[PDB]
């Protein structure tokens, strides 16, 4: 019968569309910044047996029994995001990021009353305040953007904000902006109005745990994240915070917005925090830092910004570059096309241009090199660019630094 | 590097803590009436690379590119559901049941409307309307219970309530009930009062695809589920329903509840809605309904009377059996315990009017869908209910060491999982 039937025999038409998904994988050069490769054993613990038990509850005040050995998996992810990241408490339940986002609003705060976010015109999260989302549609909005001059945050304009709005929940964080935020600045400003600070470092978290971003943990309330992303992780949530908010937040994860957590997917957790302590990890994020600043560098040169082109900000200090189109023959789409002829994947008169998926697979400086040229090249020359001179260019290199090799020869389990 | 090592290497801890897991799996009798075990082809879609693809927005209208292999997935899950079950669309997104009932209610009421459904301590779920829940905390609430004398669901009694309070939805579902909802009478009551009407059917969802528990979608503006419990997949959320309802169900579940989709989860979706039109899934699902009637029957004996202990409705026509013991020695923790040391696994239950407090009961839920899974047949459930039956009516003078090794003779007779150790991620 079919409870031991392989995949190829119960579902041929599945099977073959995950042979067709590693091979786009494996013959593209992925460049959207919110995107990874998780590792081998990530794979296995999310391909376990774990899926099959129902755990309602914490460790140790749990719904049902039987829950002995899956107590000691969820007890192992959040001791290590608690030393890892150097926090007081945690929650390693959250299904997702935005399922992490609703949970923190429901702990701090009640329908009606006052949040202040970033705008989604300046780099903000839809989970920031976007009016058909949660955020918006439970709670009164304000907003803080950039300054127009220098594409930064002015944190004396959050400061005059804060002061005649009168928000109860602060959030600090970003999907698009190439800088360093000032955590200590957003404690001092949410202390004088007597507001919550929730800092969502989804996209920076690995930067953080490789110790080549600052913390936001010393600082803040809570902290929320994604485990994907800059993290390396499964597709999934996480929480970290001080003591005083324990109770708060496990209430609103369950009962207040989820009911049985992934077991499976929390034992992938321990497995990639345990990576995220290791050198060969933070080498990885020194690889992603240096990638971004080679491209950046590569498209404020002269041939780039005769045709229109500009950086945002002038530099970066993460994992990905903000480019602007406006004054170029070229809107979004049209650029975001003209890079899949190539065999390169971004997304967008704004362009975003990411890392960390290409040092996973192991390039460095050399590679990065040659991938800035390309993009370089394609963004300057207009009517005259070969395509196919291109082309050949980037399947050369992602034929050089093989993606997931002997796959098709690994266990579930040894 | 370790992006290829084996996890045995890279965290001996967790590898080590898989294998116990699957071990008790295998030693224990696993009757929660919510659990069940997933297919080898579920495992494996679960562990692919589909993880790492972000797939935010829908088919063909996407805000990342790379997508043309993961919209080929998402579309067989959506049109495998709908033939499945005759609806108008679905929405195969939800992460979870709890997730597919928040944006159902952020779809069809505002905060501050009205919500009725089932009490918690007559079998309802937390998500329709426990105080410390979503459904709760945004909502006006009012419930509907069960007759004290018959324990059934009495139609005039939730028409009286709903004419009275006015809701915007109405939710008939649950989570421990032991008979056969009408749902024609559910829907001219919704239209009577001018409500919408959502039917949860998370536990009783594949009975529904064998044809033998009456369908709630020809009836229903829209119908949430889990893709584990009967329905016998991997752990996660679906909707379906009238297509008069789509643009806002969809526009609910993203940007309203969720960002990114589990990509490798959906794919597992479709692998689940497959062997669900299946005449050997149909099978089982005949043998988890004679199983609970066979549980039933042995338990409405006078060994078991005579001992304190009877069965709620007197009967079942589901997937579980709801047991009243509050006239015998056990509370529905102690009895729960007992059978843990015989090696089978339960949960306690509140029975109606209980005098014992909810977090003790004086009640059990018992279920067939995970062993049914395994390969019991009527043989296989007649003995079950005989350990259970001397278990509950012995008292003390109950011989734990003989109904144990009763339990572990069936275990071993029965293998779970036969050969996994030697499996592929993917391939043959
Ligand atoms: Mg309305």
């Amino acid at each position: 019968g079919s409870m031991s039937a392989p995949l190829a025999e119960v579902d041929p038409d599945i099977a073959e569309l995950l042979a067709k998904e590693l091979g786009r994988q494996r013959d593209t050069l992925e460049m959207i910044a919110s995107e990874n490769f998780v590792p081998r054993a990530v794979l296995q613990a999310q391909g376990s047996v774990l899926t099959n038990k129902y755990a309602e509850g914490l460790p140790g005040r749990r719904y049902y029994g039987g829950c002995e050995h899956v107590d000691v998996v969820e007890n192992l992810a959040r001791d290590r995001a608690k030393a890892l990241f150097g926090a007081e408490f945690a929650n390693v339940q959250p299904h997702s990021g935005a399922q992490a986002n609703a949970a923190v609003l429901h702990a701090l705060m009640s329908p009606g009353e006052r949040l202040l976010g970033l705008d989604l015109a300046n780099g903000g999260h839809l989970t920031h305040g976007m009016r058909l989302n949660f955020s918006g549609k439970l709670y009164e909005n304000g907003f803080y953007g950039v300054d127009p001059a220098t594409h930064l945050i002015d944190m004396d304009a959050v400061r005059a904000t804060a002061l005649e709005f009168r928000p109860k929940v602060i959030i600090a964080g970003w999907s698009a902006y190439p800088r360093v935020l000032d955590f200590a600045a957003f404690r001092s400003i949410a202390d004088e109005v007597g507001a919550k600070l929730l800092v969502d470092m989804a996209h920076f978290a690995g930067l953080v745990a490789a110790g080549l971003h600052p913390s936001p943990v010393p600082h803040a309330d809570v902290v929320s994240t994604t485990v994907h992303k800059t993290l390396g992780g499964g597709r999934s949530g996480l929480i970290v915070g001080k003591q005083q908010y324990a109770k708060a937040i496990n209430s609103a994860v369950f009962p207040g917005q989820q009911g049985g957590p992934l077991m499976h997917v929390i034992a992938g957790k321990a497995v990639a925090l345990k990576i995220a302590a290791t050198p060969e990890f933070a080498d990885r994020q020194r690889r992603t830092l240096s990638g971004a600043r080679i491209i950046a560098d590569r498209l404020m040169a002269p041939d780039v910004a005769k045709a229109g082109v500009s950086v945002v900000s002038g530099g970066t200090d993460v994992h990905l570059v903000l480019v602007d189109l406006r004054d170029s023959p070229l809107d979004g789409q049209a650029a975001e096309d003209l890079l899949h002829e190539v065999g390169i994947t971004v997304n967008r008169s704004g362009l975003r241009i990411g890392t960390p998926a290409l040092a996973t697979r192991g390039f460095g400086d050399t590679e990065f090199t040659e991938v800035a040229d390309i993009i370089a090249t394609a963004l300057a020359t207009g009517s005259s660019v070969d395509v196919s001179a291109l082309k050949d260019r980037a399947t050369r290199l992602a034929r050089a630094f093989p993606l997931y090799d002997g796959l098709e020869e690994w266990s579930l389990v040894g």
